[PDB]
Order: structure tokens, then sequence, then C-alpha cells
């Protein structure tokens, strides 16, 4: 059985939460980068893409598409999805809030220039008034090092990845949230995450204008 | 002890897939309809909405927000989430396709009249050229009555809900997809689903301009 092989553009977009989770889990993977519309159309025409889209991951005999299908499978396989049905409800609730905020961040570079200020201001408002208070409250309420079950789960990994993007956006947004600051440091120091955070890993950068244009070209 | 209680507007939107799944699982539930901004504020103020949003379901002593958290819990509890990690992977892939389509459909009534025509045209095109082909191909690959593991799962339920909606929208779209038609018929005839499909059940109508205006009136009174 192979290393999982990740099909996506050479950028963050919709594959980056899978790169984080696999790296957090200590799992070696390979990437086949889509550089053109022709690369994508060949995957489609070869029947690799159930819904004609990427992300797609080749893992344990499957060609899985859909971010959540990929991540649930990885989380479940590497015991990062809790130990029972009630922990999974907490985990799902948390990571779905993270996905919603995440989505706004992923979509942001693609919005018309005249809308950016308004959209960014709204993401900053939701971070401050909605999402950071929600997660700080979880940490504050049980006083434990991990969001759920007193042990590392995907929710920790997904949230910390998000705290890194929020820092790139505005380093002060986290300032009033000391338990989130502390979660970020703790998880960043786990050997697997520490290595993924270091130069030269598969961690992808923020999108620049050449990438924004390229992603269009790939559609 | 208590029935699940579903906190939403009195219409489909983001709660309908849950009404379908619970009914398919044989679970009677209650609904508490949010009618005003006051009602929404009370749920928030009581601290029952983790991200200040609905849907919310009170089930088994918990208050579950996020549509997918709600559905995953229900599907796991009532054995509609396949039998192993690999079946769940197939289930999740299939149903996330449905969710992408669903998300366009649910937002359609709150589009400006100017974007509506094109949005609808796009929806139909994706049904016909992307999603119905994908699901037909899966049913054809194995010739079995159910999408995954040759037994009823949440994927069948969520697909068939989608097929009922697509029928309302344009009843010709399914015409080229004989295996989807057959699945729709089989699943519709299962005791629990048949009961949910009957007149007078909790199944909700398609949204009308009053539902739309109630939703706006709640978020922007
Ligand atoms: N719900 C899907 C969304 C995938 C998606 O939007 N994919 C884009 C690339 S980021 C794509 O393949 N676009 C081509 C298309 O939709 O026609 C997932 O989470 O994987
Ligand atoms: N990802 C969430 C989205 C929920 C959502 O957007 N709910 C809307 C109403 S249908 C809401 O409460 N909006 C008010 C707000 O976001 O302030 C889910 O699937 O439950």
């Amino acid at each position: 059985a192979e290393k999982p092989k990740l099909h996506y553009f050479n950028g963050r977009g919709r594959m980056e939460s899978t790169r984080w989770l696999l790296a957090a889990a200590g799992v070696e993977f390979e990437e086949k980068f889509i550089k053109s519309a022709e690369d994508l159309d060949k995957l489609r025409n070869d029947g690799y893409l159930m819904f004609q889209q990427v992300p797609m991951v080749e893992i344990d005999g499957m060609k899985l598409v859909q971010t959540r299908a990929i991540l649930n499978y990885i989380a479940s396989k590497y015991n990062l999805y809790g130990k029972d049905i009630k922990e999974r409800a907490l985990i799902d609730m948390y990571i779905e809030g993270i996905a919603d905020l995440g989505e706004m961040i992923i979509m942001l570079p693609f919005c018309p220039p005249e809308e950016k200020d308004a959209k960014l201001a709204l993401i900053k408002e939701k971070i401050k008034n909605r999402y950071f208070p929600a997660f700080e409250k979880v940490l504050k309420s049980h006083g434990q090092d991990y969001l759920v079950g007193n042990k590392l789960s995907r929710a920790d990994i997904h949230l910390v990845e998000l705290l890194y993007y929020v820092e790139e956006l505005d380093s002060s947004l986290i300032s009033s949230f000391p338990l989130l600051k502390a979660l970020k440091t703790r998880i960043s120091n786990l050997p697997t995450v520490k290595k993924f955070l270091q130069p030269g890993s598969p961690r992808k950068p923020p999108p620049d204008e050449i990438y924004v244009r390229t992603v269009y070209n790939i559609f």
C-alpha cells in the first residue's frame, strides 16, 4: 500500500487542512501538482474525480474527493476523531465552525478588489465577536490542554492551522484570547507539527497574485 | 427520554435534511419554530447557539449546532453511517456532493432577481452534467439497491431527498437516469420513508415569498 497522493494546485486552497492533518499524524505523503487546466481535464477524463473537482486524495485504494470525506477518513484512521459518538459531536461542531471561518479566508483573495475591505472587516468582526470567543470559552470551561476529550484531536489541529492564517491577516486579533495563544504554542511544539512548520516542508504559502491568476487559468 | 427538538424556521432551509434523516431512522421529533428576531435572541441569550446560528437540535441531553454535526450524530446513532471506516469514506464523498448542490438550492430564494435566472440555469446544468451522472455511475458500478455496502445508509436518504427536490424544479432532469429513478422508488417505499412522504407529515413545502420574508424579518427586522 502506497503513500497517500494529494492532487491539487501547488498552493493552500482546499487541500491545506489535509496537509496539516496528515503531517500532524506523522503520515508521509506525496503530491502531484496541477499546473494547468490540461492537468485537471486529464484527471476528469481519466475518471479520477467523482464530481469533476479537486481536492482528490489517493489513499488505501480509494480516490477520495470532498475535503470532509478526506479529512474524516484520515482523522478516523489515525485516532484523531475522539473515542465515542458524543466526542465526535463536539469535534464536528467545533471543526464545522472552523470550516465556516476558513471558507471566508479561502474565498477572500478571489473577491473583486472593491469588496475586499468590506469582506475582510466582516471576517475580523466574526473572528473577534463569534469564533475566537467560542473557542476560548471551550478552553476556559474545562481548563484542559486540548479542545475535546483531554487529548489531541483533529479539532486542535484544524483550529491551530486557522490561528496561523488569522495571524497572517492581523497579528493582534488573537491578543485578547490567551488560551488560544497557548493552544497555538503547545500544538506547534508537537514534534510532527514543529517539523511541518519548519522551512522546506509541504506547508504551502499564502496565495499571491500570480497564484490567484493561475487558479483562474486552471478554470 | 425526550424526543429530539428541532430549532429552526417553519420551512426547509438547513433543517430539512435532518427532518428527513430522523424520519428515515424512525425517530419522532418535535419542532419549535423560530418566528421572530426575539425568538432567535432568546436561544442565543440562553447560550444554546455555540456560533450564534441555527439549525440547532436538542438531542440526548446535548444542544447540537452545525448541520453536519447534527446529521453525523444521528447517522452514527441509528446505524445509517455504514459499517466501517471505508464505507464512511464513500458515504461522506457521495453526500458532500449532495451538500454542494444543496447549498446552491437553499440560497436560491435569497438571490437577487437579477442573478436568479443564471443561478438556476447553472444548478440545472450541474444536476444534469455533474451530479446525476456521478450517482448513476455509482449505482451502475455495483448494480445494488443501495449506494454503499449493499444496505441502507444516510447516502440513499440524502440522495432521494435531492431527487424529490429536483423533480419539483424540473421533472425532466431525472428522465435520462433510470437507476436514480429506481432508487427513488425503492427508498420511497421503505416503511419509515413512506410515512414521512405521506401528506400531513413534518416534511416541509418548498419556500414561498412569505417564508422568504419571515427569514429576512428575523435576521433584518
Ligand atoms: N465541496 C468541495 C469543493 C471543491 C471545489 O470547489 N473545488 C474546486 C477547486 S478548489 C474545483 O475543482 N473547481 C472546478 C469546478 O467546480 O468546476 C470540496 O470540499 O472538496
Ligand atoms: N455551517 C452552518 C451554517 C448555519 C447558518 O448559516 N445559519 C444561518 C441561518 S440559516 C444563521 O443563523 N445566520 C445568522 C448569522 O450567521 O448571524 C450550518 O450548516 O449549520
